[PDB]
């Protein structure tokens, strides 16, 4: 119904969840990508100086994960009850306490590639380990529906993929369900036509 | 009407954002404090090792913002429309986004003393700048009723203020914001009864 106007870089990155419930819904939206040497033009004019945002009707939104819960809500990809919506949030922050370890702006190159080492190898079979006896046996982390959860999870194991390809080996359950996510009709088409990128 | 257990350190914390909820809408709950020693023992039981966690009817919920929101629902203090709930979780993930930056784990007494510095210094005015000119002249955050954006704010100022005292010096409109909502009568009564503790 009414008209979307996403701005991001010309990545997956933080912007990519929303753009999976745009996919999903089948929501048409504008995909406005910037170059890095474009940012420093735009960073002024945002209201806290970040993206993504969302311009709907002339409002500006900011914060991916605000932003993703406000376009799920009442609707079955947030959660069914008020319970399962908790803990569709509680897993989206679980794992972008994760994601956020990682040092992505750092200047130091050495350091930063040691970190990701140590990130990477210490502390990811931990999560992966507690995320895969959370899915145990279900057919999606809520049960037996897709929620915008799942979602996350197919966008950050991609990152984390392409850090350490290996990675997922010894957790074939949470493969599983990450290529259930991509089966999806209206994934797997976003997912051909995405730029290709490396985060 | 339900019975609720709140499960966390003897602190404030990320725990507080919840017993503020709860002190607010008069909900009875179990605050059930532990000692870091007690931690070890505790740790393995939980869904993914972590806290704070509410017990209810025997469900474990997890992750302080995912179960706040939760609470929230169908009340007020979440935004009355689905734009202005959008704008509320916004304004709780920018302010938390900051507050996470904060190397509390830190075992390295001399950089982490010295990144507080920097953080308290060099980031806090442009943070603090961007959330006084977003609140401009309303009573609230998002404008004439109180929202658990407001109470994530006082939170967030009274830990700030430990470090910095004189952090909000220049930013009456935060102070005033801040005395406001400490001035609540549920939310007066729980920060004189509530543990005298540094964090
Ligand atoms: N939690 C926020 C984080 C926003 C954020 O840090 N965005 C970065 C890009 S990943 C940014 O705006 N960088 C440009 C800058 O800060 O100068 C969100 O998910 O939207
Ligand atoms: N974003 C999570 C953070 C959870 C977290 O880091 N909790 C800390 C206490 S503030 C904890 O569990 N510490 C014990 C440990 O990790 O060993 C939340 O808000 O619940």
């Amino acid at each position: 119904m009414p008209n979307y106007k996403l701005l991001y870089f010309n990545m997956r990155g933080r912007a990519e969840i929303i753009r999976y419930i745009f996919a999903y819904l089948d929501i048409k939206y504008e995909d406005h990508r910037i170059e890095q040497a474009d940012w420093p033009k735009i960073k002024p004019t945002l209201p806290f100086g970040k993206i993504p945002v969302l311009e709907v009707e002339g409002l500006t939104l900011h914060q991916s994960l605000a932003i993703a819960r406000y376009l799920t809500k009442n609707t079955d990809l947030a959660g069914k009850t008020e319970l399962e919506q908790c803990q569709v949030d509680a897993v989206v922050d679980t794992l972008d306490d994760f994601m956020s370890l990682f040092p992505w702006a750092e200047e130091n190159q050495d350091l930063k590639e040691r970190t990701f080492n140590d990130l990477l190898t210490r502390q990811a079979p931990h999560l992966l380990k507690d995320l895969d006896t959370y899915l145990g046996d279900k057919e999606w982390f809520i049960g037996n529906y897709v929620t915008w959860a799942d979602f996350y999870w197919d966008i950050c194991s991609t990152t984390l993929l392409v850090l350490k390809p290996d990675l997922l080996g010894i957790y074939p359950r949470l493969v599983s369900l990450r290529n259930k996510v991509q089966a999806i009709p209206a994934i797997s088409a976003w997912i051909l036509k995405r730029p290709q990128t490396k985060l």
